[PDB]
RNA sequence: AUUCCGGUUGAUCCUGCCGGAGGCCACUGCUAUGGGGGUCCGACUAAGCCAUGCGAGUCAAGGGGGCGUCCCUUCUGGGACGCC
C-alpha cells in the first residue's frame, strides 16, 4: 500500500486533465473512488482510476484472459491482427473488463489494459447460502444471472471455504472482484471466451438491480464497494 | 468442485455429434519387501462328462446270542468284566 500512495502522488502532480471529471479529481473536490459512480458521469481519462485506485497497476491485480489472431483477406495476402481480452480489479469491490486490438501483441495488451480501467464497476457482496449464514462478504448475496451471445450464466451463493465452482475464466474474474465461494450453472457455448467473460461480468453487474430492504442488509451482511473493517 | 477443454472457416458466431479428463467391475502386458482385517476365487461358454477317497449316524439302562479274562464252588454251573 505504501508504494501505491507515492505512485498516486507522483501521477497526480504531472497530470494535465482534459475533461470535467479529471478537473474535479485534480483540484481535490473528489477524494474517494465511490464518488464517481451513480451520477451519469463519463469516464474518458485513465489517470482518474490511477489516482483513486492505484493498486490496479499491481501485477497480481491484472489478468490476461485470452489472446487471439484474426485474418483479413486481400489480393496481396493475409493481414493479421491481434485481439487481447484482459481484466483488472482491486480484489475488494471493483472490477473492469476490456478488449484491445493491435498490429503486434504488446500494443494490443497495452490497449486492452487501458480499456479495462475505463469500464470499471462496483458490486455488492454478502452471504446468502442456506447452509452458511455468517454475514461476511465472501460470496454473492443472492442468486444472479447474466448473458451474452449464446452464453447464459447463473451464480448461486456458496458456503465459506467451498471454493469457486466455475470455469477458469469465471474463476479469474470473480477472484479479481473479491469473491471466494460460489456455485454456478451455464448454458450455451462456453468455449467462446469473450462471451463467457462478458456474461460473468454482466451477472456481477446485475447485483445492483435487485431491490432490497434494510432488514436484508443486516441479514446477509451486504457490503457495497470496499469492506472497510 | 452444482466445472469444462480439442475438432467444420482465409477469419467469426451458432446448431450438432465425436474425442479427452473421473469412479467401479471382468480379462490381460511388465514388475513386486512386510504385517493385519473381511461376507473374495469353474457364476458368464458346457444344469457338459466323471477314475479314486471321504460328505449320516447313534443307543449295552429295549432283547436273546457268540468270544475272551477272572472269583466262588466247580464233573455240571453261577457270577463279574470287556469286545462283536
Ligand atoms: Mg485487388
Ligand atoms: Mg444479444
Ligand atoms: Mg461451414
Ligand atoms: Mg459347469
Ligand atoms: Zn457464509
Amino acid at each position: 500500500s505504501q508504494e501505491w500512495k507515492e505512485y498516486a502522488k507522483r501521477v497526480l502532480d504531472e497530470w494535465q486533465p482534459k475533461t470535467k471529471l479529471g478537473m474535479l479529481v485534480k483540484e481535490g473536490q473528489i477524494t474517494d473512488i465511490h464518488e464517481i459512480f451513480r451520477k451519469g458521469y463519463q469516464i474518458k481519462e485513465p489517470e482518474i482510476i490511477d489516482v483513486l485506485l492505484p493498486e490496479v497497476n499491481a501485477r497480481e491485480n491484472q489478468e490476461i484472459l485470452d489472446i487471439a489472431l484474426t485474418v483479413r483477406m486481400t489480393d496481396s495476402g493475409r493481414r493479421v491482427r491481434f485481439r487481447v481480452l484482459a481484466a483488472v480489479g482491486n480484489r475488494d469491490g471493483y472490477v473492469g473488463l476490456g478488449i484491445g486490438h493491435g498490429r503486434e501483441v504488446g500494443i494490443a495488451i497495452r490497449k486492452a489494459i487501458n480499456y479495462a480501467k475505463l469500464n470499471i464497476i462496483e458490486i455488492k457482496r454478502g452471504c446468502g447460502s442456506w447452509e452458511c449464514r455468517c454475514r461476511r462478504p465472501h460470496s454473492v448475496p443472492f442468486t444472479v444471472e447474466g448473458k451474452e451471445g449464446s452464453v447464459r450464466v447463473k451464480l448461486i451463493p456458496g458456503p465459506r471455504g467451498l471454493g469457486l465452482v466455475i470455469g477458469d475464466v469465471g474463476k479469474k474474474i470473480l477472484r479479481l472482484a473479491g469473491i471466494q465461494d460460489v456455485w454456478s450453472q451455464t448454458l450455451g457455448e462456453t468455449r467462446t471466451t469473450v462471451n463467457f467473460a462478458k456474461a460473468v461480468f454482466n451477472a456481477l453487474y446485475n447485483t445492483n438491480k435487485v431491490v432490497v430492504t434494510p432488514e436484508m442488509i443486516e441479514r446477509y451482511g451486504i457490503v457495497v464497494g470496499r469492506a472497510m473493517p
